[PDB]
């Protein structure tokens, strides 16, 4: 019934961010949603004296036909003061990523039951644009905790704790984590038992008085991790050996003891690329030692919470993508691959967008925060099409790589 005082970072004004073009469908959806939100008092109209703006658009969650309002709060989130609660910060559960199965639940509607600090409300302003700007955009601001804002989980946390207390005390083995609008509940239980406990939890949440019927099931135990592998052949061409030496040279930036000398000795002389070259004993041994080295993990790879997670993605063709999450160059915290087909067969951007979402989810389950993506796409293409395929209630940060990486085929 009482609002907690909120302010921005020192020397920082509120966000002013242009509303990007919206399609007719999304505009109608947002009008219909915001009308009812206004009726329910969640939002209120504002006047010209509010300069601030945050972009808004519409999406659809996993397996649903219902439009959902998504506000992109990234600017406000980085401009709003770092919010440390009575918690003094929560250690991110390291058991969450070790659980057999992890279900994602949307708790977002709970935020709307808690009022927002009056003086900060002006900073949450947003616009529903009109087609061809033929009418003034409809301007709103939030009277309650907005979805997507950094302050909402921080503020609501004290409530969420005592809301989840009975369920947590009843099932102590279950690990629960909260990121933005999402509640991640992991456990080792069988899928049926898991789903029953999940239904139990959402029913318990609805009894606590808070679309929560959805769920998203991961399996961190079955997650993809990639060692560096070398080919095994009975016959090597000059080309094969050249590619091998290239890969080993690249892998020597990671693993110290990699030696290409005896293998490069075979490349001496100018021969046809397709000519078969028999391996000398020294070369074979060198290769063996190299494999041995490649089986061990990387030296001195640690996660530092003070730094940024960086995710790189490569398009390998045939609907296949490779990715690496890392902090420092050639120190890989995680690597993986996606062959996924969901409605994505002919569309590169749909694939890349789903990939970005999955990687972000993984990164949230593991380190409790989102990576900065380097996307193998032109800025204009991505900026144009990514919102069409976005199903997630959060958004990460991204940049663009316009020069083809040589390391592409070395990860495939
Ligand atoms: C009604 C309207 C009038 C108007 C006058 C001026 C000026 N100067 C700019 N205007 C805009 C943007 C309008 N808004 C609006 N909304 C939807 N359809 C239209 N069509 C339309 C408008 C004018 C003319 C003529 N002559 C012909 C067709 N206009």
């Amino acid at each position: 019934i009482e609002t907690v005082p909120v302010k921005l970072k020192p020397g920082m004004d509120g966000p002013k961010v242009k509303q990007w073009p919206l399609t007719e469908e999304k505009i109608k959806a947002l009008v219909e949603i915001c009308t009812e939100m206004e009726k329910e008092g969640k939002i209120s109209k504002i006047g010209p004296e509010n300069p601030y703006n945050t972009p808004v658009f519409a999406i659809k969650k996993k397996d649903s036909t219902k439009w959902r309002k998504l506000v992109d709060f990234r600017e406000l989130n980085k401009r709003t003061q770092d919010f440390w609660e009575v918690q003094l910060g929560i250690p991110h559960p390291a058991g969450l990523k070790k659980k057999k199965s992890v279900t994602v639940l949307d708790v977002g509607d709970a935020y709307f039951s808690v009022p927002l600090d009056e003086d900060f409300r002006k900073y949450t302003a947003f616009t529903i644009p009109s087609i061809n700007n033929e009418t003034p955009g409809i301007r709103y601001q939030y009277n309650v905790l907005p979805q997507g804002w950094k302050g909402s989980p921080a503020i609501f946390q004290s409530s969420m704790t005592k809301i989840l207390e009975p369920f947590k005390k009843q099932n102590p083995d279950i690990v629960i984590y909260q990121y933005m609008d999402d509640l991640y509940v992991g456990s080792d239980l069988e899928i049926g038992q898991h789903r029953t406990k999940i239904e139990e939890l959402r029913q318990h949440l609805l009894r606590w008085g808070l679309f929560l019927w959805m769920g998203y099931e991961l399996h961190p135990d079955k997650w993809t991790v990639q060692p560096i592998v070398l080919p095994e052949k009975d016959s090597w061409t000059v080309n094969d050996i050249q590619k091998l030496v290239g890969k080993l040279n690249w892998a020597s930036q990671i693993y110290p003891g990699i030696k290409v000398r005896q293998l490069s000795k075979l490349l001496r002389g100018t021969k046809a690329l397709t000519e078969v070259i028999p391996l000398t004993e020294e070369a074979e041994l060198e290769l063996a030692e190299n494999r041995e080295i490649l089986k061990e993990p990387v030296h001195g790879v640690y996660y530092d919470p003070s730094k940024d997670l960086i995710a790189e993605i490569q398009k390998q063709g045939q609907g296949q993508w490779t990715y690496q999450i890392y902090q420092e160059p050639f120190k890989n915290l995680k690597t993986g691959k996606y062959a996924r087909m969901r409605g994505a067969h002919t569309n590169d951007v749909k694939q890349l967008t789903e990939a970005v979402q999955k990687i972000t989810t993984e990164s949230i389950v593991i380190w409790g925060k989102t990576p900065k993506f380097k996307l193998p796409i032109q800025k204009e293409t991505w900026e144009t099409w990514w919102t069409e395929y976005w199903q997630a209630t959060w958004i990460p940060e991204w940049e663009f790589v316009n020069t083809p990486p040589l390391v592409k085929l070395w990860y495939q």
